């Protein structure tokens, strides 16, 4: 039986909302032994993704990453880190580590292959910074790229509203306006935080915004992804 | 710092909201940092319990829960199983496996201590059938047991409706029958499944019904009880 290992507390809210998708996505037909079997290491301990790249600790940080990857490694038959920005770190670990790894950005890059429409990349600093999508992306050319201040916006819709557990919705209008600013009808979730409001607009059947919502795509294809 | 270990999957819907729960109930101040560290298996190929009792598989049982507390036991400070029924095979589980475990059953009988009046347990036949509540508690005297039919009636809205996924608030009317017919206003959240339906009461402001529930107190009472 295939199990999922997930790297997650970056943040705890949208990690417990992520394995709540997973058996939302999957619900059992007979019995509950049919559904998947999931391993989360929830540490929200792990140094602030974006922090550990403004100030100069990105040893401290790819050594969490690492160390964990060596426990799900024996436990897990997939990987995921429920982070997009905690990407970063996969150039400095060994590639045995990464054998089991499925890649966010991966996901989000095959989505938007099929959507094939241009899409705002709702992301951190840190992960602009870095490069992770505009990089790892054979559909780069069809990612938007947030401003400077827009992106310091996103930053505070993650850390004030997402992160602290508070209703997804109450930002719904400053992201439709982003969306309305740079002439698009789809967002990619940079931020794993994002997932959160995916599932608010889900919920209420608002079908006008494309989701490319990696941890959704996780969710709802466990059963050919996880092997 | 100190890490809560998680044998769950049984089942894996509120497994997913316990872990929600402890996040809910534990927001951070400043930064995510701050929050609780878990680490979760969810595994609901784990056999049925009351099945395990009713066919002669109880060994099956014990070996699953053994394997698992092993892993946990080198990963994690402390360790719940986030099922009652489940709690029938520690006598067969040596004691250095469960120095670090803390009882769904102690943590009932803790509470029920303090409220001090007859609750009604809902629970499943098969932690009726292992006399649980009734060896484990201090207060079994304040411990209503429901009759053999209303325990198949419990059974039903478990797997029907609680395990699936489905509102919580749809069995409360049955719940609210069962609570006059045996004369209290109290439950015990003898099936962690319960856990769902005590959430969905908090939700709405029902301060009617007291809940016995032991996953909300771990939830609640994190910082100290996990060390």
């Amino acid at each position: 039986l295939p199990i999922l290992g997930v790297l997650g507390g970056m943040g705890p809210v949208v990690t417990a909302e992520f394995l709540k998708s997973i058996y939302e996505y999957n619900p059992f037909i007979d019995k509950e032994q049919e559904s998947p079997n999931v391993i989360v290491f929830s540490f929200p301990s792990a140094p602030d993704r974006t922090g550990s790249i403004d100030s100069g600790k990105e040893r401290e940080f790819i050594d969490f990453i690492q160390v964990n990857l060596e426990h799900l490694n024996k436990l897990a038959d997939c990987i995921v880190i429920g982070c997009c920005t905690a990407h970063y770190a996969l150039p400095q670990i060994p590639e045995n580590l990464k054998d089991k790894l499925i890649s966010l950005i991966k996901i989000a890059d095959q989505e938007l292959q099929e959507y094939n429409e241009p899409t705002l990349l709702l992301a951190s600093t840190g992960t602009y910074q870095k490069k992770l999508f505009q990089e790892g992306c054979t559909t780069a050319d069809l990612i938007i790229s947030l401003s400077e201040s827009d992106q310091k916006l996103i930053h505070e819709m993650i850390y004030k509203v997402l992160k602290r557990g508070h209703d997804p919705l109450s930002i719904l209008r400053d992201i439709e306006a982003l969306l309305e600013k740079y002439n698009t009808r789809s967002y990619i979730s940079g931020c794993t935080e994002f997932h959160l409001l995916t599932k608010s607009l889900k919920l209420k059947g608002i079908d006008s915004i494309k989701a490319i919502d990696p941890l959704s795509t996780i969710a709802q294809n466990f059963s050919q992804l996880i092997i």
